[PDB]
């Protein structure tokens, strides 16, 4: 499925997808969006 | 470890308390499974 990880190097509130992506494309996962309410960088991957 | 979170397939209704959660999440061959603060979702969790 699609399991998710908070990020351990994007830094700050996350209102843009694009760096948060970054971030957790560098750590190796899938993608990375901005969470729902929290405005946290949660990186993706198939698990 | 790096713990991945996936919301349950199974779980129906609202999340307030673990267990039932934990059970459906272990059901669907996670590790364990809690509510989710904010959204009271079931969220799986394993390690990934
Ligand atoms: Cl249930």
């Amino acid at each position: 499925r699609q399991c998710k990880a908070e990020s351990n190097t994007f830094t700050g509130i996350c209102i843009a997808k694009p760096p948060c992506r970054q971030a957790c494309i560098r750590e190796k996962f899938t993608d990375g969006h901005c969470s729902k309410v929290l405005r946290r960088c949660l990186c993706t991957k198939r698990c």
